[PDB]
């Protein structure tokens, strides 16, 4: 089997991407944030504290003939950006782009943090990291991909995120028309539960490539590119007037600037992030100070190849017995 679904930016900045997901019988379609940095499929629901629902589409298990309460099971998650959610668990039928899993753990939110309430476009998350990170207790649950894996033509999914435009998540096959050149594959560590890999270095604009190992995670659920302070400093030094602002919470730059590209290494290959991808607009409406799309990972504890990086590539998440990651230009 295979599946193919379109993923759409939630706003003009590509702050996140939503992908339609069918849950239950008859289908209830919710727009979920596919997140290769977490491993819970959770949704706004009929059980969510009413004051914490503001415009989202909810999953109502009682209207699904295939929903079954997973007795005793609860979940609770906190994300790298400080947001959180928790609740109980149903199993139900879940389909993505024509690919169907029966008995998928659907985690029903009773509580969500303000960040989620305030974002009316995201109805929940669909985790695509490794199932070892799943928060369901006392019985840990498998991700959608894990459940689908054996049925897929090939045990892979691919992320093809658009810049200011829709893209595609595919399951079970590699669309050879979706990228240019070759796909370069690189080793993955699953020891922390993430799609963790090591980039071979970077360049700033037309600058010379610096060979250096950068350990990081491929995370579709994170907006920006978070790298070591040395790297980030070298990038923003090439932008006149750019500075790190503690009050704003990272590097800002004059909105009148032309940003240089940023290249990262995948083995011997190179992925180029155009400068425009690194512009996240005025820090506040009407401001001439713009927020940078490359930020320091210092104090996160891990480097994160977020959407800024991933949307510049066609990315293969290979879930073979020994997982790997592939990157191609497009």
């Amino acid at each position: 089997s295979t599946g193919s679904a379109t993923t759409t930016p939630i706003d003009s900045l590509d702050d996140a991407y939503i992908t339609p997901v069918q849950i239950g019988t008859p289908a209830q379609t919710l727009n979920l944030d596919f997140d290769t940095g977490s491993s819970d499929l959770w949704v706004f629901s009929s059980e969510t504290t009413a004051s914490e629902v503001d415009g989202q589409t909810i999953y109502t298990p009682s209207k699904s003939t295939t929903a079954k309460l997973l007795s005793g099971a609860t979940w609770s998650i906190s994300y790298g950006d400080g947001s959180s959610s928790s609740g109980d668990v149903y199993t139900d039928t879940v389909s993505v782009g024509g690919l169907t899993v029966t008995g998928q753990a659907v985690e029903s939110a009773k509580k969500v943090s303000s960040s989620f309430t305030e974002d009316s476009t995201i109805d929940g998350l669909l985790g695509l990291a490794f199932s070892t990170l799943n928060t369901v207790s006392p019985t840990q649950q498998k991700t959608f991909f894990d459940n689908a894996k054996a049925s897929l033509d090939s045990p892979v999914f691919t992320a093809d995120l658009g810049y200011h435009a829709p893209g595609t998540y595919n399951f079970g096959f590699i669309d050879t028309t979706a990228y240019t050149g070759s796909i370069t594959y690189t080793a993955v560590s699953t020891k922390q539960g993430f799609w963790e890999w090591t980039s071979t270095g970077y360049a700033v604009g037309s600058g010379t490539f610096k060979s250096t190992s950068i350990d990081g995670i491929a995370d579709t659920g994170t907006t920006l590119l978070y790298l070591p302070a040395t790297v980030v400093s070298a990038y923003w030094a090439q932008v006149s007037g750019a500075k790190s602002s503690s009050s704003v919470g990272g590097y800002v730059f004059p909105c009148s600037a032309t940003l240089p590209s940023f290249t990262f290494g995948v083995g011997s290959a190179r992925i180029v992030i155009p400068g425009d991808y690194i512009d996240f607009g005025p820090i506040s409406t009407g401001s001439s100070s713009c927020f940078g799309g490359i930020q320091s990972s210092a104090g996160i504890g891990i480097n994160i190849f977020g959407d800024v990086a991933l949307k510049a590539a066609f990315v293969v998440f290979n879930g073979a017995t020994t997982p790997t990651l592939g990157f191609a230009s497009k």
